[PDB]
């Protein structure tokens, strides 16, 4: 179908099928057991954020890798069930579409996770070259294969140079994995998200420390953002003013899977609507907080 | 009577292959992944099929995408599926299988839906005239004992050369199952059952349990890497050493492979001794491979 120019928010990242089983007690290797319940669930950061963008009322698209098969089929159908445009998927002739097994111990809350295989090629810079950008008002990139992703950002930068300011594509990036190669991604984007887990691995004990201690790594004029779960979230821009919003805890915490992606998507959304950074931190915290008290993404409205 | 019928479960196996089992609450990356049509009766058809024996599966499926996969795989193997007891109240079973590549160990997390078990009422609708052998995965006793009843009846009215051979698998240590022991010319009991029931070895289990079989029936007990044993009406104990591959990589469906190969052998007129041995040969060969393709 036809996508009006400059209307869509794109997220580039991982889609994965999570098979989530609820057990009484962790299984002894080599046993056989009945779970209490078992859910198949579309997962992955970029993928979760797409869902949140649609439910919020943004037109949005996912770009990641998949391979023909029954897993992709279920994933594509779950994407479409959430109104996500999947026409930018990078279909692959080699490799398994990512699938993960997660086992949630019902008598202690602990998650044991068999994570997907590494067989499937990441979206590459040459793949991104073939994409007509005029669709997108905002492009958000989940840091994975950094050396390639840098080329994509450089290509968006090149596109932008020629556009009137009112047709520039905003860019955001997320570094959520404590992996040296990713750290070069700070240098890109108007908005850079850093996870609590990355901050800590770099030795920072709080949002504020993380921001003050990493802002030097981001490009001129960029905003750097760090959610710290129940401690809410900070952002730091060019003006050096450390911004903050408290959390919005829900009556009781049901499900936190994807709360971080929900917050990313919500900030992006608010910013893309022309709200202030401070207004967007708040909204982010409000939406992610609400979601944490619901199963899945259903009632975040 | 050209075909073999198996009566049990078909289950979607979502398989992860890992090089060590994850410590509780840890997170490990798997070597690779695949989907497999599994379930006992389902695995046996795979095996009979591979061995060259026309066969048919009879179990409860629920229409959907899962079933479309299962059915397609069934057919890709040449398994007659026309006897499937379709439903509308429940999903088709599935499970996660973590397969330790270092010792082929397999760990199974089963999601059992509502999908009710095939019933005598479904079975009484079966043209027994196509079947040389009928094998029954022991599940709902009460309701299957009737299925057996039907077969015993049908046999009375037939030449001692046109009778239908019957095998029963008693997989679970459940008391309801203790009565299937019971019927059939060949009774398979697993190591787990035997153990979960007071016995320390195949030889013991066969002595312990023989008193419960139909006159002239063979009691069979596999015992993993120790091989397998059998006991007939003549009271001579039969053993077969295992055939371990040099590298065990995937034992998912070993037992079922053993059962199918014994059944195949017996249905070709081989002696019980030859059948025990062929059973271990194929099960062993399969434990050296991921999946089933390549046993023959
Ligand atoms: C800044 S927006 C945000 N709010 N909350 C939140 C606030 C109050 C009560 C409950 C949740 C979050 C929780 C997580 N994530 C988790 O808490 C996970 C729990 C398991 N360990 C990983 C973190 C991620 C983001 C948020
Ligand atoms: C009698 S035919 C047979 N051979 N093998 C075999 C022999 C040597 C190496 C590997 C396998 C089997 C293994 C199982 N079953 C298992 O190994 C199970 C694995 C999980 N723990 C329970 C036993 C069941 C039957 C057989």
């Amino acid at each position: 179908g036809l996508v009006p120019r400059g209307s869509q928010i794109l997220c580039v990242g991982l889609v994965v099928l999570d098979v989530i089983s609820l057990v009484d007690k962790y299984p002894k290797e080599d046993s056989e057991i009945r779970c209490l319940s078992q859910r198949w669930q579309r997962g992955g950061n970029a993928s979760n954020s797409c869902t949140v963008l649609s439910l919020l009322g943004a037109p949005c698209a996912f770009m990641g890798s998949m391979a023909p098969g029954h897993v992709a089929d279920f994933l594509v159908a779950d994407f479409r069930r959430r109104g996500v445009d999947v026409s930018q998927v990078a279909w692959q002739s080699k490799g398994d579409t990512p699938s993960s097994c997660c086992i949630i111990n019902n008598s202690n809350g602990n998650r044991t996770i068999v994570l997907h295989d590494t067989s499937l090629p990441d979206v590459s810079a040459t793949d991104f070259e073939k994409v007509d950008l005029t669709q997108f008002k905002w492009i958000h990139i989940e840091g994975r294969n950094a050396s390639e992703q840098v080329k994509m950002l450089q290509r968006i930068d090149a596109h932008n140079t020629r556009q009137p300011p009112e047709q520039k594509i905003r860019v955001s990036v997320e570094v959520e994995k404590p992996r040296e190669e990713l750290f070069q991604l700070f240098g890109y984007g108007d908005v850079v998200f850093v996870s609590k887990d990355v901050a800590k691995h770099l030795g920072f004990q709080s949002a504020e420390e993380a921001l003050r201690g990493l802002y030097g790594r981001v490009r001129k004029g960029a905003v750097l953002v760090c959610a710290w779960a129940e401690e809410g979230a900070d952002a730091l821009g060019p003006d050096g003013k450390l911004l903050h919003s408290d959390a919005f805890p829900p009556p009781r915490v049901v499900d936190t899977l994807g709360a971080g992606d929900t917050f990313n998507a919500s900030v992006i959304f608010s910013l893309s609507q022309g709200r202030s950074v401070q207004e967007a931190l708040r909204f982010g915290c409000q939406v992610a907080g609400k979601k944490c008290g619901l199963q899945g993404f259903d009632g975040i409205v």
